């Protein structure tokens, strides 16, 4: 049998990854197969398509299962999972259990946001693939086999990019100085940033009065909110809003401000100098932080030093968990008695009489 | 001079506690004196009021400047800046600049989100009052003079709370299975969890047919946010919608569901067993987890191992400060043509050929 190779895909970034894999592989193997999950890209260069990459949820679900059983019986040389690791992973792990070979190509950073799933990465995967060297050197932490690839946005930019060239599509002036506002691609972010983004721009057309600005918008809700937020903010400041088009207004900057993410990125390797501002809730932050430090979230955890209460986050905050964590405790018995007879000790613990000893400490400074 | 005590709270919950620590004071110093920012619980025990907490932004900075000078001029025994960190922190510093003793009352740990902050809190106060001892451990690891008090609402509820009493009040039958769900006081937790709190209930009623289902929700807005879900999620299942009664609901209760923060502490003082469930952005949990890792959040500087560029996060996502950054960069001259540079090697780093190292890393593993 010739080598074949199974393939999930289940966004646009992912069709362009499994595109340029297929063409690499006929380099090496004019007679390979690929199969599985293929947008329009991964067809187009031979991808037997059993599941359109737009259908990645109950449907989903159903996918996942038809493709562990299908898969199960193709036995193919090798699974790739193209990102999309909430439906890849756990596909993954159902046909190493089957004794397949597993990929998981591009590092799942947000995904895997606690030390368990890192453990699920490893256990669902012979190998993963990841763009850039501190996600290789993070798997290194955990013996998780991780291969550095580079990044396939270096190999499409070129070194040296033509700043005027890239000012000749917008028609920006090559006199001019040029700032590029990357107010953000979520509406949480463009809503937090992009009043200072305007102010900032207007503090420095103090001094450069001629100084360009432009305003890369991914969508069209994007920009809308964010005409709504310079209508109120800055009305007078005259901008050039584009759609899309932010890798052009970054080779054409002399510096750019940026929300963060991806944009950075790119915007390094469009050789224009930038500024990152961010900003996000400080409660979850703290929360975050807790957790990062502690494991825990919850005060009476933090005061027993164990998990004394249940504490269901992210993807584990969901009925059925929650329903099972919450019958013991409505049962009202033996279990509901002892984390009682525990929350009593920690309330004892901390009733100190809070008002008389701030007194003292107010006196004994005095 | 009787002793003088200068306060300044600026929300309910810190006029309470002022209010509880001048009570306590005046039984060692009747004849002291209390001016400052003060609500009507800490007038009504005697504090002047150069102005009220409710002022506590313009006016806020000219308020501030103002009480700078006066107490300035007052020279207090001692100055109380009780919680409202983003107010009194500042002021705490100018106060001990010109030599007076301070004290910061309530661990500012939302507040206190980076390292720098913490160096903060220990150069304007002479001592830290914390309700809770990890709050205090965590000041130890910095050297920041800290005294654990205990936590007033441990002062304020009793170590046996009467459930039936609670039940009485809100007309729960005391034969009943009750469950109280609290899907949280911010506007984002409820709307992240209110719809998963009532299919849990929905699953628990399937065990407990009779179950007591009560929800105090803080106000009427958040009131009107759940009435909206519970419409579109789980119109026929009958609750009590409470407005507030927290306390009682939990105390009356033998399970709690909550949202977490304050709520699981009251919840444990009032000895109801709990399961907390909470949830929050993906994205910025990922972030904030790579700054507390790295003190980093953009990927220039994670590839470069330093502040390669400038980052401006939470206060410092400021015009000014934005401004200022990016000036050195407009110029296009030298600062820039260094970071163009830097730029171009780190891009020669990450451009491999992620193609065909990907389909080699297939080839190996078939
Ligand atoms: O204010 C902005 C923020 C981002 N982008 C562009 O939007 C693309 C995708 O950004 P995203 O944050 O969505 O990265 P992803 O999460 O998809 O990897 C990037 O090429 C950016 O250049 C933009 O044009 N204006
Ligand atoms: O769904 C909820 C969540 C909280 N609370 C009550 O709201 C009070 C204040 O909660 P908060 O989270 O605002 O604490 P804070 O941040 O003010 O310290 C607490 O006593 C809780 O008991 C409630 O009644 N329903």
């Amino acid at each position: 049998r010739p080598l074949t190779i199974a393939l999930v895909a289940g966004e646009t970034s992912g069709d362009i990854l499994g595109a340029g894999l297929i063409r690499a592989l006929k380099e090496h193997v004019p007679n390979a197969r690929f199969v599985g999950v293929a947008g329009p890209r991964m067809q187009a260069e031979g991808c037997e398509a059993w599941y359109e990459m737009e259908e990645l949820s109950r449907r989903s679900s159903h996918i996942r299962a038809d493709l562990t059983k299908r898969f199960g019986e193709l036995k193919p040389d090798v699974f790739v999972g193209i990102d999309a690791p909430d439906f890849n992973i756990t596909l993954e792990g159902n046909l190493k259990k089957q004794g397949i070979k597993t990929i998981h190509y591009v590092s799942p950073s947000v995904w895997a946001w606690r030390q368990k799933r890192v453990f699920k990465i490893g256990r669902a995967t012979d190998l993963v693939l990841a763009f850039l060297p501190f996600e290789k050197a993070f798997y290194d932490k955990y013996n998780v086999p991780c291969r550095f690839i580079g990044h396939t946005m270096a190999d499409a930019m070129p070194l040296d990019p033509d700043k005027n060239a890239a000012r000749d599509v917008l028609g920006i002036p090559h006199d001019a100085h040029c700032l590029a506002l990357l107010p953000g691609s979520r509406g949480a972010e463009v809503e937090s940033l992009s009043a200072d983004f305007l102010k900032t721009a207007q503090l420095l057309r103090q001094t450069y009065p001629d100084l360009e600005i432009v305003v890369p918008l991914v969508n069209a809700k994007r920009r809308e909110q964010f005409e709504r937020i310079k209508a109120e903010v800055a009305p007078d400041l005259s901008v050039h809003l584009l759609d899309g088009m932010g890798r052009e207004a970054m080779v054409a900057s002399d510096a750019a401000l940026l929300a963060s993410g991806t944009a950075a990125l790119e915007c390094m390797l469009s050789k224009c100098p930038m500024v990152v501002g961010y900003r996000m809730k400080p409660f979850t932050f703290w929360l975050a932080k807790r957790l990062v430090k502690t494991d825990y979230v919850s005060l009476p955890n933090l005061l027993a030093g164990r998990e004394l209460v249940k504490e269901l986050l992210q993807e584990e905050c969901e009925p059925q968990k929650l329903a099972a964590a919450l019958l013991p405790l409505l049962a009202n018995g033996k279990t509901s008695h002892a984390m009682h007879d525990t929350f009593r000790e920690l309330h004892q613990q901390i009733r100190c009489n809070a008002d008389e000893q701030a007194a003292q400490a107010v006196l004994e400074l005095a």
